């Protein structure tokens, strides 16, 4: 079995033994495309971890599931979600991380409106997280608010590494259909070979999950959104009335079809919009927790 084979491929770059010998209480709290997130209780300390399990079997492109240990092992930062072991268990990978306890970016952008000192934060901390991986030729490939975590006392950390990939000299663009249809960069969607550049893109669509509390033509079956996303000019924000110049013109940075001409994330650093950003303690009243106290 191809199935046999992958697991015996996989116990050979995962952690060994097993992590319900020190958990307790999995429960439940989300699921990506790529498996399920419980949060588990340390016994001998309390501590709260998060837990992702993937199953083997349930994946497009199983060869995908080696990007969680290549973060781990080698790309750990302080806006990237802290990976502390990778594990086989039974049919499933196991990655134990920590328990971003301010929950995802998602629940914010459906519920609530962030004002520009909020989106300038979070933009920011995207943006110094993205500077770094990209130096190293590390495309995250899936920006969206659901990557987007927080801690209780809201500082913003990107996760879902599970479609990343890495450029090089050797090997100087990708050319995967890899991303959420709606957040897909044009290029991407096109088949041009393409870098970082597409992260950009995608951070553009997540300022207007931030603006709009969806992504543009979310309405549309995706195979259709894709169509459009190639087609037509960059996308509009529903409320453009409601931002700022100093906004507008970041967004313009980000949301250019050509990604020659589109702004990097170090390039983006320096931008004027950022200057806004708020500490993380602006994020916190946002949180299903504190928007109703
Ligand atoms: C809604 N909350 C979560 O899903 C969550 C909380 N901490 N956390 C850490 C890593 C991952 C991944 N991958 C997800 C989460």
């Amino acid at each position: 079995s191809s199935h046999e084979q992958f697991r015996a491929a996989l116990q050979a770059v995962v952690d060994p033994g097993d992590p319900r010998s020190y958990l307790d209480n999995f429960i439940k709290i989300g699921e990506g495309s790529t498996g399920i997130v419980c949060i588990a209780t340390v016994r001998s300390s309390g501590k709260l971890v998060a837990v992702k399990k993937m199953d083997l079997r349930k994946q497009q492109r199983r060869e995908l599931l080696f990007n969680e240990v290549v973060i781990m092992r080698d790309y750990q930062h302080e806006n990237v979600v802290e990976m502390y072991n990778s594990y086989l268990v039974g049919d499933e990978l196991w990655v134990v991380m920590e328990f971003l306890e301010g929950g995802a970016l998602t629940d914010i952008v459906t519920h609530t409106r962030m004002n520009e000192e909020q989106i300038a934060a979070v933009c920011l901390a995207v943006l110094q997280a993205l500077s770094v991986l990209h130096a190293q030729g590390v495309i995250h490939r899936d920006i969206k608010s659901d990557s987007i975590l927080l801690t209780h006392d809201g500082r913003v950390k990107l996760s879902d590494f599970g479609f990343c990939a890495q450029v090089s000299k050797e090997v100087p663009r990708r050319k995967s259909l890899v991303g959420t249809p709606y957040w897909m960069a044009p290029e991407l969607i096109s088949r041009l070979p393409y870098g970082p550049e597409v992260d950009i893109w995608s951070l553009g669509i997540m300022v207007i999950e931030m603006v709009d509390g969806e992504p543009p033509y979310f309405n549309e079956p995706p195979l259709k959104a894709m169509k459009m996303i190639r087609d037509n000019l960059p996308p509009r924000l529903k409320n453009l009335h409601k931002v700022s110049p100093s906004l507008k013109g970041f967004l313009d940075r980000l949301l250019v079809r050509d990604p020659a001409q589109r702004a990097t994330a170090a390039e983006l650093l320096k931008h004027p919009f950022l200057a806004k950003a708020g500490p993380p303690a602006s994020i916190v009243p946002l949180m299903r927790q504190n928007r109703t106290r």
